[PDB]
């Protein structure tokens, strides 16, 4: 039920702390620092489902700003700007949302 069950805590601590500044967020650097590239595709799918709050099968623009909080509750929200850029990068169909396969690509291209 937790990210510490899928990832190392000190990896989460250093990755989140790296983006403590605002508008600083880069998803690729983050994903490498947390160790999601070290993980299996199914463990990455486990991450996506935790980030899906409503459990629609997609991460919408409202759920995307709480990405850091999915790894660390204490973490900050992403700005509208940071969220809107991560949505541009992750949305590949123009649906305006991110599905599991799109999320898998994000992590895989990091
Ligand atoms: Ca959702
Ligand atoms: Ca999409």
């Amino acid at each position: 039920g937790s990210m510490t069950d899928l990832l190392n805590a000190e990896d989460i601590k250093k990755a989140v702390g790296a983006f403590s500044a605002t508008d600083s967020f880069d998803h690729k650097k983050f994903f490498q620092m947390v160790g999601l590239k070290k993980k299996s595709a199914d463990d990455v799918k486990k991450v996506f489902h935790m980030l899906d709050k409503d459990k629609s099968g997609f991460i919408e623009e409202d759920e995307l700003g709480f990405i850091l909080k999915g790894f660390s509750p204490d973490a900050r929200d992403l700005s509208a700007k940071e969220t809107k850029m991560l949505m541009a990068a992750g949305d590949k169909d123009g649906d305006g949302k991110i599905g599991v396969d799109e999320f898998s690509t994000l992590v895989a291209e990091s």
